[PDB]
């Protein structure tokens, strides 16, 4: 149907905007602390602590399959990256600190993304 096509065009365009948002958030992680999944070879107990691992590479795979239907879904995964790190790592660690700075800097990007998603529809 033509409606299904219109819907798919909206999803494509959301994907475009979320790709740009993802790039911008990932620039706020210049250390690349969040770039890849925590290695279960290197942290064998990780899943005993963290039930839903997340990282920027995993988000990108979902994004490119158009697997984010709305901005809320995408923000859920970004918040997992941050929140997983702040639980596993102590306050005095470069990992925790990196997550705080990513959260704070990312907030700015996400605030305007929400306005754009609403504005463009």
């Amino acid at each position: 149907s033509m409606e299904q096509v219109a819907m798919e065009l909206r999803l494509t365009e959301l994907t475009r905007l979320l790709r740009s948002v993802l790039d911008q958030l990932q620039d706020k992680d210049p250390a690349r602390i969040f770039a890849q999944p925590v290695s279960l070879k290197e942290v064998p107990d990780y899943l005993d602590h963290i039930k839903h691992p997340m990282d920027f590479a995993t988000m990108r795979k979902r994004l490119e399959a158009q697997g984010y239907k709305n901005l809320h879904e995408f923000e859920e995964d970004f918040d997992l990256i941050i929140d997983n790190c702040m639980k596993y790592n102590a306050r005095d660690t470069v990992f925790y600190r990196a997550a705080v700075r990513l959260r704070d800097q990312g907030g700015v990007v996400l605030r305007q993304a929400r306005r754009e998603v609403d504005s463009i529809g």
